[PDB]
């Protein structure tokens, strides 16, 4: 019994560290700076290192090695030890840490694709990394090992005590665990096609099913503040991008106020930026710029709680649209998810007005205009409608589910990144500068994140046989292994 309690007190660290709590300098680099730009949901007021970053695709290797540095010091190390301990004695803790586990890696693969996963742990002189595919057939593998020891103790109220999710009901975590697995195996859909319809009947099929209510949705509920409180409303490093303005605006969206505040730039009008921004002309400095920038849509309170978002229900639902487009067994009928996935991302906000919403066919998203620099405006690129159009093309018919997959997912940017990605949906502005030397398109927008500092320091064999399981030069450019070129179907 006391083993039990020294092992339930492991959880808390993972929780706190998939999306960083804290500090929130940590989150910045994390994710902020990347996928939370990359998705076209926020954009930094503020072109740090004169105007040569992330953004503008002059990659900072000093951020970027914080995505791998999080999840491998504080997540990784915590369910080596949960294994070691309880996949004999006690296979209920196992589960859970490796369905935490799972939720923390592929969004490591989705960002650098070879990664160190089923042989972490080996050596204190190398680390030797899975293919971006082996790391998927080991998150198959591991989310129904643990859906099916849940099963089995489908009823054990012994993870209550450390559980910031579900409260120690087993019956959600396997709900979660198959949501995720339909997610990865959406995600493989183009690439490996029967096994992406295998792993995603397994799931739909699964007797207790997918997430489909909104407090079965995977949240963390913590204590400390979110870390993007810090960045918005103390240090005013992040505000609403110019593609969320287009596109919720133009659609009239609700959720816009559940997302955003109006802006200081343009009273009563909700303004974002666009991402990728160089240290523009008329600012001598960084600074100048920024204070022209940081007037610009605040990010709302609503969705900056200490109760931090990893999986909606809405999305789920959207899972089960693209499911079902693609004749997945079990999926149920393409837009009647489609429109329920609207339907609970409303529910979510407690917003009405859905029946409208979803019967509208005339509103596109609007041409994004910058009052300060109109050098920065662009047409709107995405120009789908909202009301589900059966006669509409696969592509089309995916864009619309990707969309509003999309608005739902926020404030997530790292899910959202790789389904752009992934789909090319939504239509995202692409940056203003890009600084890449051409190592990066900007019409394809960036692909990667190119393998850490810390690796090229201290696992220099690893990292060199890692880059032989790219199927490019290890640089932002390279099309991760699920990224395939051409349509989507
Ligand atoms: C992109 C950008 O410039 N963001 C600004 C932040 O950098 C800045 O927060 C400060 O960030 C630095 C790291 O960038 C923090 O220093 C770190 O402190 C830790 C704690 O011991 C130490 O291990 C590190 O050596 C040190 N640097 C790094 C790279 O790890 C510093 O504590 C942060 N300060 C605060 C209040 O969070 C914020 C705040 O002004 O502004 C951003 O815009």
């Amino acid at each position: 019994e006391v083993d039990f309690q020294n092992v339930g007190s492991l959880y808390k660290p993972m929780f706190e560290n998939i999306y960083q709590y804290t500090p929130p300098w940590s989150y910045q680099l994390q994710q902020n700076l990347n996928a939370d730009v990359f998705s076209g949901y926020m954009t930094n007021p503020r072109p740090f290192v004169a105007g040569a970053n992330n953004t503008t695709y002059n990659l900072v290797s000093g951020w970027n090695n914080f995505i791998w540095s999080v999840p491998y010091s504080n997540v990784m190390n915590n369910a080596k030890t949960i294994e070691e301990e309880t996949k004999d004695e006690f296979p209920e803790l196992f589960a859970v840490s490796q369905i935490l586990k799972v939720t923390a890696m592929h969004r490591v693969a989705d960002v650098f694709g070879p990664i160190v996963y089923t042989k972490f742990g080996e050596s204190a002189t190398t680390s030797e990394y899975d293919s971006q595919e082996e790391a998927y057939n080991a998150f198959f593998n591991d989310l129904e090992e643990a859906i099916q020891i849940l099963s089995d103790n489908i009823d054990s109220p012994r993870f209550t005590a450390f559980d910031l999710a579900y409260g120690g009901n087993y019956t959600n975590w396997i709900k979660y665990a198959n949501s995720l697995r339909l997610r990865l195996a959406i995600r493989i859909s183009k690439v490996s096609p029967a096994k992406a319809k295998s792993e995603g009947e397994k799931s739909l099929n699964h007797s207790l099913g997918v997430i489909e209510t909104n407090p079965d949705g995977f949240f963390v509920n913590g204590t400390l503040d979110h870390p993007v409180r810090t960045i918005n409303n103390s240090w005013g490093d992040i505000r609403m991008n110019a593609s969320m303005e287009s596109i919720l605006v133009g659609y009239e969206d609700p959720r816009v106020d559940s997302y955003f505040n109006a802006s200081e730039v343009v009273e009563g009008e909700f303004k974002g930026i666009r991402n990728g921004l160089p240290l523009l002309s008329e600012y001598d400095d960084e600074l100048a710029q920024k204070a022209d920038y940081i007037t610009f849509s605040l990010l709302s309170d609503e969705v900056l709680t200490p109760r931090v978002q990893l999986m909606t229900a809405a999305e789920v639902f959207f899972l089960k649209a693209e499911a079902a487009l693609r004749g997945w067994s079990g999926a149920g009928d393409t837009r009647t998810n489609y429109e329920q996935g609207i339907t609970t991302s409303f529910q979510q906000y407690g917003l009405s007005g859905i029946s409208e919403y979803i019967a509208n066919n005339t509103r596109t998203p609007i041409d994004y205009v910058d009052p300060v620099t109109p050098a920065n405006n662009i047409n709107a690129l995405s120009t789908i409608t909202i009301e589900w159009d059966e006669a509409a093309s696969n592509e089309e018919k995916l864009e619309r589910i990707i969309t509003q997959k999309w608005i739902a997912l926020f404030p997530e940017g790292q899910e959202a990144w790789s389904e752009y990605r992934r789909t090319g949906y939504p239509k995202i502005f692409p940056v203003i500068s890009n600084q890449s030397g051409g190592v990066v398109d900007t019409d394809l927008q960036i692909r990667r994140i190119p393998f850490v500092d810390s690796e090229l320091q201290t696992n220099p064999d690893g990292v060199a046989d890692a880059i032989t399981k790219l199927g490019g030069p290890d640089n932002a450019g390279t099309r991760l292994w699920w990224d395939v070129p051409g349509g989507n179907f």
